């Protein structure tokens, strides 16, 4: 599924990520156009050998099973094939857990380079939330 960016905020809201750690929705609507373009059967595959699923790009090495990706390990307890769906619910709920790692959202490379320092609340401008 291809999210409108209103859309996406509307439903990361519902399911309790704005303002999660600290993380206002602009940040998590913005990351989610640098690393998916909002688009949740993205996949990339990494030079190591792991693979980034979904709206989100989270990674076999820690979040996820593929079968795939040797000494990987699982700690959101899914399929990586569930970040693909297009309901977001299991990309939200392994989201909270990557961000409360020790980085924040650093663990997201384009929210590092594209989001961090700017003026992410434009991504939520003119929405009805
Ligand atoms: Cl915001
Ligand atoms: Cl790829
Ligand atoms: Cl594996
Ligand atoms: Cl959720
Ligand atoms: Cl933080
Ligand atoms: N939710
Ligand atoms: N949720
Ligand atoms: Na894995
Ligand atoms: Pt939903
Ligand atoms: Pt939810
Ligand atoms: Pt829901």
């Amino acid at each position: 599924k291809v999210f409108g960016r209103c859309e996406l905020a509307a439903a990361m809201k519902r399911h309790g990520l704005d303002n999660y750690r600290g993380y206002s929705l602009g940040n998590w609507v913005c990351a989610a156009k640098f690393e998916s373009n909002f688009n949740t059967q993205a996949t990339n595959r990494n030079t190591d050998g792991s693979t980034d699923y979904g709206i989100l790009q989270i990674n076999s090495r820690w979040w996820c099973n593929d079968g795939r990706t040797p000494g990987s390990r699982n700690l959101c307890n899914i399929p990586c094939s569930a970040l693909l769906s297009s309901d977001i619910t299991a990309s939200v709920n392994c989201a909270k857990k990557i961000v409360s790692d020790g980085n924040g959202m650093n663990a997201w490379v384009a929210w590092r380079n594209r989001c961090k320092g700017t003026d992410v609340q434009a991504w939520i401008r003119g929405c009805r939330l």
